[PDB]
């Protein structure tokens, strides 16, 4: 775009190239996303009004010479990079708590306007020096469905996918985002991915090896689902003290409610914020190197 001066290529998205740019009129540093129907245009235009402190601001939507440009607020780092830098020491519990609290606040706002992300991962989670965390790419999965591969042919991660999506459920609810956040929560505490599957079936069998193979008792309607097979191996449920040590009981209780099989019984973002785990939340600042 003409009104912007590119500074450098800052990454590869699901849909297109992400650049760090500067506006020639305002002088403001921005994140410029470039992609490549009329309904997809309407969907993204509505997101310019989904404003909250824990959601990455969609500053503008530009459709020119038959290509999509998305102007976002700039944040210096993502959670994936922070987790790798903090891998040998771990992220301190007060910081893990604050990030989850703030993420749950972002989700609660969006789910109240009937908007879901559908593809949460540490990569699309952005952090700053003031101790804040924000959700990036929110609502883009409704506009264009999640592909198998990115524009660069890179494999789209299955690690954070909810079990209802993997079983062939056509009508996804907001409970899908609560699952992904729960998986990210466990990863922050553990310093290792919860379910790092490398195929849809590997992902599904990894969930089952830990949480137990679901049945009509725990999940009413699971056996009637599109991709469910009665030939599925029957694994028993693992404890939880083995799943996320050395995390306390309040943390184990909250994670358990976020990882429930039945989407209807899985805790909402609003209810999670009322959990006694957040009794002593604070807002600490991390030691960011930029
Ligand atoms: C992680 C440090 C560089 C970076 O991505 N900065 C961002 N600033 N604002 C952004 C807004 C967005 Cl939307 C995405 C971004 C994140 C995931 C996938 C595609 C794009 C990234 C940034």
């Amino acid at each position: 775009m003409e009104n912007f001066q590119k500074v450098e290529k800052i990454g590869e998205g699901t849909y297109g190239v992400v650049y760090k740019a500067r506006n020639k009129l305002t002088g403001e540093v921005v994140a410029l996303k470039k992609i490549r129907p009329s309904t997809a245009i309407r969907e993204i235009s509505l997101l310019k009004e989904l404003n909250h402190p824990n959601i990455v601001k969609l500053l503008d939507v530009i459709h020119t010479e038959n290509k999509l440009y998305l102007v976002f607020e700039f944040l210096h780092q993502d959670l994936k990079k922070f987790m790798d830098a903090s891998a040998l020491t771990g992220i301190p519990l007060p910081l893990i708590k604050s990030y989850l609290f703030q993420l749950l606040q972002g989700l609660a706002f969006c789910h109240s306007h009937r908007v879901l992300h559908r593809d949460l991962k540490p990569q699309n989670l952005l952090i700053n020096t003031e101790g804040a965390i924000k959700l990036a790419d929110f609502g883009l999965a409704r506009a264009f469905g999640v592909p198998v591969r990115t524009y660069t042919h890179e494999v789209v991660t299955l690690w954070y996918r909810a079990p209802e999506i993997l079983l062939g459920c056509k009508y996804y609810s907001t409970a899908v985002d609560i699952w992904s956040l729960g998986c990210i929560f466990a990863e922050m505490v553990t310093r290792r991915a919860l379910f790092p599957g490398d195929s849809e079936i590997d992902q599904l069998f990894r969930i089952f090896r830990t949480l137990g193979t679901p049945d009509e008792v725990v999940w009413p309607g699971v056996t009637s689902m599109p991709d469910y097979k009665p030939s599925f191996p029957k694994w028993a449920r693992q404890d939880f003290s083995k799943v996320v040590p050395p995390l306390d009981e309040d943390g184990r209780s909250l994670l358990s409610q976020m990882l429930h099989y039945d989407p209807n019984k899985r805790i909402s973002a609003k209810a999670a914020l009322a959990h006694p785990f957040f009794q002593d939340v604070t807002k600490p600042v991390p030691h960011l190197r930029l």
